[PDB]
């Protein structure tokens, strides 16, 4: 659900600044990770794919094939309030989007394509939060 997605986003996004330099993710491409969810942000930059790999690896959320680690991602989502309601559905959505991009050879580009698909399908499923709701939880943890 959208409030659970806001907690996951607010926490995951605390690794954006330490991953900017190695990814080339300029503040002029993305200032605050919460903006990922804005109607007005296109999820397309290779640099953002590279940043998400860096961010994921901080929490062991990707496996050695540079794809989501299903058990670690389930356990991470479940670590937030009401997380069990989102954990299976979010793992499913991400993995269905990874299957659509399996022929992309460039890991950074693949990840950003997976991320855009995940945004699209989260919006369609009614679990995409507003930027305001991520902001409301930024102080936690
Ligand atoms: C994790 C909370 C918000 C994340 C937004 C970026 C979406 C990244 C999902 C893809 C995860 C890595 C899988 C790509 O193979
Ligand atoms: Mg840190
Ligand atoms: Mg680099
Ligand atoms: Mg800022
Ligand atoms: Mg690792
Ligand atoms: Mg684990
Ligand atoms: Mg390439």
């Amino acid at each position: 659900t959208a409030e659970v997605m806001s907690h996951v986003t607010a926490h995951f996004g605390k690794t954006l600044e330490e991953c900017r330099e190695e990814s080339g993710l300029s503040v002029d491409i993305l200032d605050e990770f919460k903006h990922f969810w804005s109607d007005d942000f296109d999820v397309v930059h290779r640099e953002l794919g590279c940043a998400i790999i860096c961010m994921s690896n901080k929490f062991s959320l990707m496996d050695d094939d540079v794809r989501m680690h299903h058990v670690n991602m389930d356990e991470y989502i479940k670590s937030f309030p009401n997380g069990q309601v989102l954990a299976e559905k979010m793992v499913k959505l991400i993995h269905n989007c990874e299957k659509q991009f399996d022929t992309e050879t460039d890991d950074c580009t693949r990840v950003v394509k997976v991320a855009a698909c995940f945004k699209e399908d989260s919006r369609k499923e009614g679990i995409a939060p507003e930027v305001a709701m991520v902001e409301a939880v930024i102080e936690k943890y």
